[PDB]
């Protein structure tokens, strides 16, 4: 249905498990070190579309590799305001791959090589939860080289489509189950 997770994957990853893909992606993107004393504007801040502190997208390129992600939904960052340094709101999608392109003035961010995406995530975290919100933990994991939170949410959403499905399923198995959709290889 309209509430079910939808997954896209490059045909290159048809035989991969979701868990194996995300464990490698997290390590390949690495940790941009967006932390006190380590924030480097233009290196590890990323950007909102349209911003400056809110967007339908938040996007970041790795400082270690060409990896980039785009978080899609209705996202808000509190900067210094209580609860400080919280990303909250609606998270509908995560897109993973290489070579971040576009922006607000281009009609939105896209990956020139999108490898995998997760859509209809249905995540909604209120400001009052601060950095304990699921949206914050899912997206901060992508900043910091630990996609555990994202992996857990995908695993729960798959089990809701059908209890035989998990992040240990291959993309091809998820395609057979009607959840995943192959996209062109780089």
């Amino acid at each position: 249905g309209s509430m079910s997770i939808s997954i896209s994957y490059s045909t290159t990853y048809s035989g991969w498990t979701v868990a194996d893909y995300l464990a490698d992606w997290s390590a390949y993107f690495g940790d941009v070190n967006h932390r006190p004393g380590q924030v480097v504007d233009g290196s590890n801040t990323g950007g909102f579309n349209p911003g400056p502190f809110d967007g339908s997208q938040y996007a970041l390129k790795s400082t270690a590799s060409d990896a980039a992600f785009i978080a899609g939904g209705d996202l808000h960052y509190t900067l210094f305001s209580n609860p400080s340094h919280t990303l909250w709101g609606k998270l509908d999608s995560i897109a993973l791959g290489d070579t971040l392109t576009g922006g607000a003035s281009s009609g939105g961010y896209a990956l020139d090589s999108q490898e995998v995406s997760f859509s209809n995530l249905g995540l909604d975290s209120p400001i009052a939860q601060g950095r304990d919100g699921t949206v914050h933990k899912v997206v901060y994991g992508l900043m910091s080289g630990d996609s555990s939170a994202l992996q857990g949410q995908i695993d729960a959403l798959l089990k809701a489509v059908d209890p035989s499905l998990s992040i240990n399923s291959t993309f091809d198995q998820l395609a057979a189950a009607g959840v995943a959709h192959a996209t062109p290889a780089a």
